[PDB]
Parts: C-alpha cells; sequence; structure tokens
C-alpha cells in the first residue's frame, strides 16, 4: 500500500522500509501517472486534495482526516527517533499553520494561523519576483533583518524596557527609519521568514502555556531547505521556556498516519 | 498638567475637558518646542520615548510604565463610554502589539507580537512605495485580497473541510496561483492589513480563551483611518465567539492613565 497526504502545496508519498517522495500539488496529474505505473492494491489518503486523487484513479482508496493522520504518524516518528513525550503541542507549518495539543492519547486542534509556508512563497514572490522555492529560501538565509525589523531596544533607547530589549517589537517596523537603505532581496526575504517564524512560535508557546506542556514539536515542509526558519523558531521557543523538537521526515507524518490508520481500521466486536 | 505617551511612532498628548493632540515621534523636538510655549507645571509621561522628552526640557516630569498607564486610562474611558466590564483582554495595537488580561482589578501582560501598525507601514512601503500614512491606509481600504490570500475552501475544493472553508488558510498563499494577476497596490495593501488583523485577533482570542473572558478591547492608533483593519478584527473576533470593543480615544489610554496615576501617586500612611 501507499500513503499519500495531498496537501495545499505538496503531495507527500510514503511507500512501504519506507520510501519517501514528493510532488507539487499543481502536478497532481503526474502523481496519478506514477500510481498507474505501480502495483498498488489500495491508497491510504489524507489532506485537502485527497479527493482529487481518489476521483482520478481506479485503485481502491480510503480517506482519513489530516489532523488525526498527522498526529498518529508523528507519534510513530517520535518513538522511532527516541522521544517518549507525555504530551506536547504540535505545530504543522504547511501551506498554512495548524496547532494541536496532544495529551498523550489523542490530539485536539487548539488554533491555527495563515502565517506558514504559503506566505513565505507568496509574500516572498511579491518582494523578490522569485518563484523557485530552493532559490527563494537559499536567498533568504543570510539576509540582514536589522534595517527592516524594529526591536524593543529601538523604541525604549536609553530607558530600560518593560520586556526584553532584543525582542522584535514590530516586524518591518524599521523600514521607515531606513528609507535610503538598500532593501536587498536577501534582507527582505529574511524578514518574511522572520515574521512567519515569530508568529508561529508565539502561537505555539501561548497554547503550550494554556494546555500546560513544555514540549512543542514542529512539523511541516516549510522547514525544508530553510535553516533560518528553523533557527528563528528554535531560538524563540527556548527563550519562552519551552522545548522545541524537529522530527526527521516529520513532513510525512500525515502520509505515515494514513497507512497506520488504514491498517488498524479493520476490527470486529 | 499634561499627559504624554511618547510611543514608537506617535506621541499622544492629553491636556485637561480633555484636548487631544498627536505628533510623530520622529518630530519629538517639535513636542518640546510646543511644551516650552505652554504654562505647564508637571509632565506625566509614559511610553518608550518618555525619557527623551524628560531629558530635553526643564519642566518637572514623572514617568509611569506604559502597561499600567494604558490599563488605567482604558478603564477610565470604558466607564465614561458606558461599559462596565468584569474582565477583558485588551490588545494594544501600536507600532507593535501588546496583549493584556484585565481581571477587574489589575492588568497582566499575557503576550505580544510584532504584527501591528509598524508592519502595516513598513511592509506597506515595501509593497507600494507609499510613505504617507493617510495615503497608504486610504489606498488599502477597497483592495481585493482574493488573488493574494488562500482560503481553506481553495485547498479542500469539493471535499468538506475539517474547519470552516471561508477561513484564511494562508495569507499571500494564492499569489503563486495568480502569477499573471495585476497585484495592484490596493490589493497588496489590503492583504498586509489582513494578515496583521488576523494575527492580532488570533492571539487575542487565544488568550481570551486561556484567561476565560469573552471580552476583547482593541486600542492603539493602528485603527485610525483604517476601517478595513477594524472590520477584519471585529469580524474574526465575533466568529470566534468573543465580543470586540473599540473605544473613542482609546489610543490616548496611556496618556490619560499617566495623568491619573500622577494624581493618585500622592498619599501617606
Ligand atoms: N520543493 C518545494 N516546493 C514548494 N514548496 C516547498 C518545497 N519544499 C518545501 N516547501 C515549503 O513547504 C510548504 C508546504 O508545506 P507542507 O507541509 O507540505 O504543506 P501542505 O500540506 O499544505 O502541502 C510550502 O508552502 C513551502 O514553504
Ligand atoms: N498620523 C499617523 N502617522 C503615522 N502612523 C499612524 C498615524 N495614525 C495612525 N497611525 C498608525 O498607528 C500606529 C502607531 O500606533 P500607536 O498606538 O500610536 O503606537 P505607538 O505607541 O508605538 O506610537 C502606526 O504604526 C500607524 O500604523
Ligand atoms: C476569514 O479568515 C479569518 C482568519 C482565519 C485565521 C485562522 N486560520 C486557520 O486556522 C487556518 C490555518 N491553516 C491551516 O490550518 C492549514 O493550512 C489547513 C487549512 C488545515 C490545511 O492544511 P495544510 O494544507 O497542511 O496547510
Ligand atoms: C527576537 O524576537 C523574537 C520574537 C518576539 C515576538 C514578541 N514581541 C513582543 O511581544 C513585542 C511586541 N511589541 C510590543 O509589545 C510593543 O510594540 C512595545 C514594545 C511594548 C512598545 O509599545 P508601543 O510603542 O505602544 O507599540
Ligand atoms: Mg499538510
Ligand atoms: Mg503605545
Amino acid at each position: 500500500k501507499v500513503g499519500i497526504d495531498a496537501g495545499g502545496t505538496l503531495i507527500k508519498i510514503v511507500q512501504e522500509q519506507r520510501t519517501f517522495k514528493t510532488e507539487l500539488t499543481k502536478n497532481i496529474d503526474q502523481v496519478v501517472e506514477w500510481l498507474n505505473q505501480q502495483q498498488i492494491e489500495k491508497l491510504c489518503l489524507t489532506g485537502g486534495n485527497a479527493g482529487v486523487i481518489a476521483e482520478n484513479i481506479n485503485i481502491p482508496a480510503q480517506i482519513f482526516v489530516e489532523f488525526d493522520a498527522a498526529s498518529q504518524g508523528l507519534g510513530i516518528l517520535l518513538k522511532e527517533q527516541g522521544h517518549d513525550l507525555a504530551d506536547y503541542i504540535f505545530a504543522n507549518v504547511g501551506t498554512g499553520t495548524s496547532l494541536h495539543y496532544f495529551d498523550g492519547q489523542s490530539q485536539r486542534r487548539v488554533g491555527g494561523i495563515g502565517t506558514g509556508g504559503g506566505m513565505i512563497q507568496g509574500l516572498g514572490y511579491l518582494l523578490s519576483q522569485i518563484t523557485d522555492y530552493k532559490q527563494l529560501t537559499d536567498m533568504a538565509q543570510h539576509g540582514d533583518r536589522n534595517t527592516i525589523d524594529l526591536k524593543v531596544r529601538h523604541i525604549y533607547k536609553d530607558t530600560e524596557p518593560p520586556i526584553p530589549g532584543d525582542l522584535t517589537a514590530a516586524n518591518f517596523g524599521h523600514v521607515l527609519h531606513h528609507l535610503d537603505a538598500d532593501f536587498t532581496p536577501s534582507n527582505k526575504l529574511a524578514a518574511v521568514i522572520g515574521v512567519v517564524g515569530e508568529v508561529v512560535t508565539t502561537m505555539a508557546i501561548t497554547v503550550a502555556r494554556e494546555f500546560k506542556t513544555e514540549n512543542i514539536v514542529y512539523i511541516g515542509s516549510s522547514f525544508h531547505n530553510n535553516a533560518l526558519l528553523r533557527k528563528v523558531v528554535e531560538d524563540y521557543t527556548v527563550l519562552r521556556g519551552c522545548k522545541p523538537y524537529y522530527v526527521e521526515n516529520g513532513a510525512f507524518s500525515g502520509a505515515i498516519g494514513a497507512l497506520y490508520l488504514e491498517k488498524h481500521h479493520h476490527h470486529h466486536h
């Protein structure tokens, strides 16, 4: 069997040892072409575009809701990778961002936000005219956010501030103080990644506090080829007294979960 | 006496009936010029740039921390305007955004984020080259976000989604699906206001849930001349089962609070 998580931007495919593959959601027809060349008895599907695959191929399919599939696959990966966490927030930073509290037994969605990988690509395109994901993310890595973002220390100056001075006070809030600066593509893109990372993290640490867990597990393809994003998120998570976890193949959590859920759907009473 | 909240972008001045005035923080020297033409016995100061005013003029001054000054002024304005709220979140959407829980007696800061008025101006400048605040905000009001923002309904298509289809899934996440669109200045600016409003609101409703209040009071100068921002925030607050409140002269809460705190600082035992 095959597990497929057909998301808003990427289609994640898991073949069973696991073989991992991705395809762009825009190229969903090419996934169907690939499937038609395999010897597959059943599709285990999840994600927003699961229905599009199912209706376009004659292989029997079963669909699972992404939140439960992602939680189940993530729980499997965490254990494989040596983590025995009692509870955690997980933040699925996909095309958009979905936040979940896992209490040790099951997941509940506790929030979400439109700041995620889609914004990185879209706002990154508006600021740089780069459409290629590897080019965009590579360009951002070494950007300097200092002429773009305002820190608390910039507002309070010689007065000791009421919250730590190094914190971002206003994303893009320094632009009007640097109107003669060279706002390079790298610098602008670093600031896009900065705001996305800071928003995701802020929401994750807030729901971590609300649900009384110190653990925050970050998954999603948005971290791929984006070490800057991983650092923005890791650093701020630690600053706010929580423990960040990244997961090898975590972006395939849903696909793994779909396979697992299909397998255990069979029972009787 | 005079109350002055010298913030990151605007200096809010209250003279006592109240007279309200603003000046750009960049023009802080002109506030000092104005002060030197008045007959003022004492300055009641708050905000990040309070120290700059105090060190540049010979009028006796007392400084108050903005969070307590804002809370106190807001509590005064709410009562003046007929609201007797038992508790509430207040979201101070200034150059950046600071979030507070007021339990009926005092405030505590419960979060914050760099998505606020500074981002509107800075990212708005990067996308439109407009520096004038009235021009920028006026241009945004009637922008169409539909080719820029991705909704849940766009990902899930003919499948009923696990969360409501009209929700923003990814700010700027539709850009790559509309690469031949005319991304007009109005449309781009509406999307900037959209992401700021949605992030602020998301954080406000999350801490409202955490601290068990249905009331969210929004203050800050970021709402001035920005009906779109007010609508984005109001609508999403209501959708998430909370009650939004806007306050006449709410952006002057800190200045009013500074005057009040100075007046009642005098006591003995
Ligand atoms: N090869 C790639 N092409 C396009 N986007 C990519 C790629 N690798 C990583 N990404 C990033 O990952 C995001 C998608 O994350 P993912 O978790 O797969 O979301 P979804 O389930 O919505 O498809 C993209 O918006 C982009 O930021
Ligand atoms: N006349 C104006 N000039 C510049 N910005 C304005 C003006 N009116 C409203 N704003 C908006 O209000 C924001 C500042 O809000 P405010 O609550 O005064 O913050 P601060 O206390 O940091 O100065 C600006 O970033 C901008 O979005
Ligand atoms: C009108 O909209 C007001 C603001 C809504 C803000 C909150 N938005 C959300 O919670 C949706 C965020 N996005 C997500 O949760 C995900 O992108 C999903 C829609 C679940 C789709 O999953 P994926 O394709 O993996 O990103
Ligand atoms: C390194 O930074 C990591 C991310 C930090 C994100 C959180 N940032 C914050 O909480 C600061 C948000 N901004 C604010 O609270 C306000 O702008 C203040 C700094 C209090 C200044 O007040 P004002 O001038 O009125 O906006
Ligand atoms: Mg996904
Ligand atoms: Mg302020």
